[PDB]
């Protein structure tokens, strides 16, 4: 409905926020720990 070409690169995208959380939390991102939503809405002002 809302995406279909915009799918996987954008939710790729958010395939980077997994890696924000699996490793490190006092400088993922320099907002300090991305932890698989801090990444998930920098997406929406970022590139998606």
């Amino acid at each position: 409905s809302t995406q279909s070409n915009k799918k996987d690169l954008c939710e790729h995208y958010r395939q980077i926020a997994k890696e924000s959380c699996k490793k490190g939390f006092l400088g993922v991102r320099d907002g300090t720990a991305g932890a698989c939503f801090g990444a998930q809405i920098m997406v929406a002002a970022k590139g998606c």
